[PDB]
């Protein structure tokens, strides 16, 4: 039973320019919202709509999942700006990421690549956002280049998690990214910070291959068998040892033996850009 609040915005103030493509619950539009940002009368925003093929059960799921993001304030996690809970379509307005998803972006760099220092940068930003989320007791469950977003200034941020969330799970039992999923996720549907770290390893591999499909030539059923039986992605051609060392740490079959996101950041903080100190969660007062 969603209760409107602070975050509720008048539908009047919102303007939907053009389609950006399908996200978790429905179409995401580019647009403009009046007075959703302080010291900014009008703001360029992304607007996700729940389609009209949406059960009340799903329209409520949409708002509650969005509402999780109300508690989030992190430079490396895409920000919620406001909610339109009354009337249809139900809107969730958020920070517009003007260079789209990291997968598309990485695909665009293919024989027109990124330097080692530019890849470490992406890794640390993603790791920092994920460290922030795990600090706020949140497991993403769908970390992947396609759900990392790129800002105007090339900052990478943690994006859509909706895609994997069922309406019923927790209380009752009845969509899985097998190529990004840890063995314990594939075997038992266990999703923890440590499973998110596995996915993070796969995103490094995506970054180093400019978004090849992980385990290409294996079907989804084959990947499920292969990874559960200790299968691993081959080190990409001319992948820096720095990075492949990180992938190996993330792909420890046993979750206990995987590094935390903080440990990952510690291991690369030397090679991070100077700015990262001011914007990051890692260096923030909020970090433990
Ligand atoms: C950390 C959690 O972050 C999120 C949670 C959510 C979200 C999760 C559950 C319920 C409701 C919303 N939804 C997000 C989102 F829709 C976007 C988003 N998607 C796209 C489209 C889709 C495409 C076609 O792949 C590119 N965008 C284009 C431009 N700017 C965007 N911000 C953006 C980004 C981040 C999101």
């Amino acid at each position: 039973v969603y209760v409107p609040d602070e975050w509720e915005v008048a539908r009047e103030k919102i303007t939907m320019s053009r389609e950006l493509g399908q996200g978790s619950f429905g179409m995401v539009y580019e647009g403009v919202a009046k007075g959703v940002v302080k010291d900014e009368p009008e703001t360029r925003v992304a607007i996700k709509t729940v389609n009209e093929a949406a059960s009340m059960r799903e329209r409520i799921e949409f708002l509650n999942e969005a509402s999780v993001m109300k508690e989030f304030n992190c430079h490396h996690v895409v920000r919620l700006l406001g909610v339109v809970s009354q009337g249809q379509p139900t809107l969730v307005i958020m920070e517009l990421m003007t260079r789209g998803d990291l997968k598309s972006y990485l695909r665009s760099l293919r024989p027109e690549p990124p330097s080692l220092s530019k890849m470490i940068q992406m890794a640390g930003e993603i790791a920092d956002g994920m460290a922030y989320l795990n600090a706020n007791k949140f497991v993403h469950r769908d970390l992947a280049a396609r759900n990392c977003m790129v800002a105007e200034d090339f900052t990478v941020k943690i994006g859509d998690f909706g895609m994997t969330r069922d309406i019923y799970e927790t209380d009752y039992y009845r969509l899985l990214p097998v190529r990004w999923m840890s063995p314990e996720s594939l075997k038992d549907g266990v999703f923890t910070t440590y499973s998110d770290v596995w996915s993070f390893g796969v995103v490094l591999w995506e970054i180093a291959t400019l978004a090849e499909q992980p385990y290409q030539g294996l079907s989804n059923e084959q990947v499920l068998r292969f990874v559960m039986e200790g299968g691993l992605l081959d080190k990409p051609d001319n992948c820096p040892d720095m990075l492949f060392e990180l992938m190996r740490m993330c792909w420890q079959y046993n979750p206990k033996m995987r590094p935390s996101f903080l440990e990952i950041i510690s291991s690369i903080k030397e090679e991070m850009e100077p700015g990262f100190r001011e914007v990051s969660f890692y260096y923030s007062e909020e970090n433990k």
